[PDB]
């Protein structure tokens, strides 16, 4: 009877966006059971009763998923770094990008506290937002002098998740979001932005170091020409990513951040 995103639970009460529309509904049928309960960013199928309330009878197959906090359908995973206070580190953004990609999350970068970024600085961390441009990636650098809503409003269509520490500025931008003004997705424009982050933490546990490649994207992109189908890039002969390294094309910290990770995701914890 009607399709829409959920984006509050509340003790097994499920609130159903329907273009603006909210209904307040519960889970039937396999949704009623634990192997398949509804989360946040669900898109389902409800039966509408009395007006505004309604019994889910569809949950559709979701398109991807984080456990903590649970919330299904990202569109845009932004992950958020500071420039400074902390200090802009490579090796956590590439850490970011592979867990990101490991939950096949579309990522783009945004690096905040540019107006208190040493203007030096600015100039080398641009060069470095040029390299992750290179493999693929949007990239924003703002502060605030910057609209942080013009910036959402401009970010694709969909559900948007930022993801990142603490104090490196999430909720500037999601404050412009809260009705008060365990997750919950706020409307805006063409979409939704989520009251929480996706991760930080021990979202390595899922991941084989085989897989390690294929979210470093220029490595995978590079690896197609490698001898072996499954070239790691580390001792094999014929390497395409190695080659591609020596005539600069990537960049040897990431290559470093590949062979880290690759050591560190094999050991026990
Ligand atoms: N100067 C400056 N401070 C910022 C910027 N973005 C965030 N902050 C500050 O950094 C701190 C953390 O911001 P907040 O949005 O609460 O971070 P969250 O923990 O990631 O949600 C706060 O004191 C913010 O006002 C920025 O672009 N420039
Ligand atoms: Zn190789």
């Amino acid at each position: 009877m009607k399709t829409g995103r959920i984006v509050k639970s509340i003790s097994g009460v499920y609130q159903v966006d329907v273009n603006g529309e909210r209904f307040n509904t519960k889970p039937r049928g396999l949704f009623r059971k634990k192997k398949f309960s509804p989360v946040v960013g669900d898109i389902v199928e409800f039966e509408v009763q009395n007006i505004n309330e309604g019994y889910i009878h569809q949950v559709f197959e979701r398109e991807n998923e984080l456990k903590r906090p649970p919330v299904s359908n990202i569109d845009t995973l932004v992950i958020v770094m500071s420039a400074v206070e902390p200090n802009f580190s490579t090796q956590l953004l590439d850490r970011f990008l592979v867990i990101a990609h490991s939950y096949q999350l579309n990522a783009r970068i945004l690096v905040t506290k540019k107006d208190k970024t040493p203007i030096e600085k600015q100039f080398e961390i641009n060069e470095l937002l040029k390299i992750y441009e290179n493999i693929g990636y949007e990239t924003e650098f703002i502060g605030n002098d910057d609209d942080r809503k013009k910036i959402v409003e401009a970010w694709p269509a969909g559900l948007i998740v930022l993801s990142g520490q603490s104090g490196v500025g999430k909720s500037t931008f999601l404050n412009h979001y809260r009705p008060e003004l365990h997750v919950e997705l706020f409307e805006r424009q063409n979409g939704y932005i989520a009251d929480t982050p996706g991760f930080s933490a021990l979202d390595f546990d899922h991941i084989d170091k085989d897989e390690i490649k294929d979210y470093f994207l220029e490595l995978n992109r590079y690896g197609e020409t490698c001898k072996f189908r499954n070239c790691n890039h580390i001792k094999e002969p014929n390497c395409n990513v190695k080659h591609q390294l020596e005539i600069g094309n990537i960049a040897q910290f990431r290559y470093d951040h590949y062979l880290q990770l690759f050591n560190e995701i094999s050991n026990r914890k």
